[PDB]
């Protein structure tokens, strides 16, 4: 059974209310209510914050990439992501960036670890973009 599209719906569909919150933060800083980086900053903190189905998780990178908030790799802050490449070599990062950049959203599959963990293993994650802060915000499934 497969049985796996239903997942692949609802980290979407998580990924979707991602990007909710990030455009709901960015819409207040647009009729000048808080400065772009108070906006910023209070969307980073949602999803440093949040977790759903217990400990899947959402990081944000930027289009150069480079890495804005991740919540479980958090020593990836700042760093600059192009040539990161998982073991099979996969340059993930810029491929969510020609993704997002390329289609406006979409599923790529890597190899990254679970949450507590350092084994890299098969992942599917769903990206979108922020276009006016040059945001990535992303959420996946651990395919086993
Ligand atoms: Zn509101």
């Amino acid at each position: 059974a497969r049985m796996l599209a239903e997942r692949q719906a609802k980290v979407r569909a998580l990924v979707e209310a991602a990007h909710g919150l990030v455009e709901h933060q960015g819409a207040r800083a647009a009729r000048g209510e808080i400065s772009a980086d108070e906006a910023r900053r209070a969307a980073l903190e949602a999803l440093r914050a949040l977790r759903y189905d217990g400990s899947e998780y959402f990081w944000v990178n930027d289009l150069e990439p480079r890495m804005v908030m991740h919540p479980t790799n958090p020593q990836l802050d700042g760093q600059d992501l192009s040539g990161y490449r998982d073991p099979n070599g996969k340059l993930l990062f810029q491929e969510f960036v020609r993704t997002v950049r390329a289609r406006g959203s979409g599923f790529v599959d890597y190899l990254w670890p679970k949450p507590g963990s350092t084994v890299p293993v098969p992942k599917i994650s769903f990206v979108t973009q922020y276009q006016p802060w040059g945001w990535v915000v992303g959420s996946g499934l651990y395919v086993d």
